[PDB]
């Protein structure tokens, strides 16, 4: 029985290296990464690989794996899919815990914008989960964390980090994550994956999928929102992505809004996980 090895880039920046056998489906792979996590609220995550245009994908769990990667490298992250609205509802602190790390990438990164004021609490509780109480004996009034906050690091956004961290003695890590999670999910881009598209007049905007519904971002002026239960029918052909939107009581007829995407894959790959979310929201 013929094994590939797979490479998985964890949250933590560390990588997991194991081997399934070559015609393996990706819950195969998803398994052995969530044991060695110990994960067991699994609904919420997934691993993420590069197609050969290095754009990232979801790694389908049904699927063959080598069907998906196809020419490329088994290299895979290991990625929040499905972000909770209430993270005070999942199960385990793990899985708490995982989504933090998440998030602190998707801040880092710039995916996640984010006030001064927030980054540095967010930092404040991070700091706290994983070192404790304020020890002044580690900082002075030259201190640069290791912890990366921000996409742009500032001394005054590591000042304010210090003094926020020294109000949480004797915040224990759960509790600090918890709080950590009760402000990053109230930040209006907290879980939305964005897709550039063009609508019906070539006009650019981008698309934004999460568990309220699809956004349209024409830019920070006129946003257009349409709930998971405003959608009836989601689909892609060619280029175009369109979704049908219900009647307004009294309303003879549903209406269309079609976009452009870049390219085929990336039409299919919008409908996917519009077609993921709209299921997974639709039954939490
Ligand atoms: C470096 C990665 O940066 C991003 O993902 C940001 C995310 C936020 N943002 C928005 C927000 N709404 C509509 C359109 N774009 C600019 C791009």
């Amino acid at each position: 029985p013929k094994s590939m090895q797979c490479k998985v880039i964890l949250l933590d920046g560390s990588e997991y290296t194991c081997d399934v056998e070559k015609r393996s489906r990706g819950q195969v792979l998803f398994d052995k990464v969530c044991e060695h996590l110990n994960l067991l609220e699994k609904d919420y995550f997934g691993l993420t690989y590069r197609d050969a245009e290095n754009q990232k994908n979801w790694l389908d769990p049904a699927k063959e794996i080598k069907k998906q990667v196809r020419s490329g490298a088994w290299h895979f992250s290991f990625n929040v899919k499905f972000y909770p609205p209430d993270p005070a509802q999942l199960s385990e602190d793990i899985t708490r815990y995982y989504l933090c790390l998440q998030l602190r990438d998707d801040i880092v990164s710039g995916r996640l914008p984010c006030s001064f004021v927030t980054l540095a609490l967010l930092g404040s509780y991070t700091v706290q989960s994983e070192l404790g109480d304020y020890d002044p004996d580690e900082c002075g009034s030259d201190y640069i964390s290791e912890f990366r906050f921000a996409p742009n690091h500032t001394k005054e956004l590591e000042d304010k980090v210090i003094e926020l961290h020294k109000s949480h003695r004797g915040m224990t890590p759960a509790e600090a994550e918890m709080h950590f999670l009760e402000n990053a999910k109230k930040l209006s881009m907290y879980g939305v994956d964005l897709h550039h598209a063009k609508d019906s007049e070539g006009v650019e905007i981008m698309l934004g999928v999460c568990a309220s519904g699809l956004l349209i971002y024409r830019d920070r002026l006129r946003i257009n929102r349409f709930a998971w239960p405003k959608v009836l029918k989601i689909s892609y052909k060619r280029n175009n992505f369109y979704i049908k939107i219900r009647p307004g009581e009294f309303e003879q007829f549903e209406s269309t809004i079609g976009f452009k995407l870049p390219n085929h894959r990336a039409a299919k790959r919008l409908w996917k996980v519009c077609v993921e979310h709209h299921t997974f929201f639709r039954l939490l």
